[PDB]
């Protein structure tokens, strides 16, 4: 009954692989259909065509700013901004599928995949959902970062949408 969604993703324009995504719908349902909406586009706005800005190995990888492509933008379904849901889910380790913010109750589009174990930000970032299948695909994006998080080829989300 949870959602599935899923990232097809290009390297300097080049098809990579696509990532498939359980969203936490059960126990996150705001931020869940938040991220669904996005990936479906259906509100006239969403993750088709952005790009992931920030990129550390051994960390994380970082995307969903659709509006500035640098982490200085994006925006919800519901506004710019919106609240912490919970803290029910935590960072358990690679795949983890968690929203980005700037702040308690801050947030927007911007999520990241976990490729590590995170517990420093457990109780500060909603945790909503993690990757089903592709994690490969997220290991070979990872490859393209650096340690100041530039990407060396430009990662981005050619297409992406809800499975099932």
């Amino acid at each position: 009954v949870n959602p599935t969604v899923f990232f097809d993703i290009a390297v300097d324009g080049e098809p990579l692989g696509r990532v498939s995504f359980e969203l936490f719908a059960d126990k996150v349902p705001k931020t869940a259909e938040n991220f669904r909406a996005l990936s479906t586009g259906e509100k006239g706005f969403g993750y088709k065509g952005s790009c992931f800005h920030r990129i550390i190995p051994g960390f994380m990888c970082q995307g969903g700013d659709f509006t500035r492509h640098n982490g200085t933008g994006g925006k919800s379904i519901y506004g710019e901004k919106f609240e912490d849901e919970n803290f029910i889910l935590k960072h358990t380790g690679p795949g983890i599928l968690s929203m980005a913010n700037a702040g308690p109750n801050t947030n927007g589009s911007q999520f990241f995949i976990c490729t590590a174990k995170t517990e420093w930000l457990d109780g500060k970032h909603v945790v909503f959902g993690k990757v089903k299948e592709g994690m490969n695909i997220v290991e070979a994006m990872e490859r393209f970062g650096s340690r100041n998080g530039k990407t060396s080829k430009k990662i981005t989300i050619a297409d992406c949408g809800q499975l099932e």
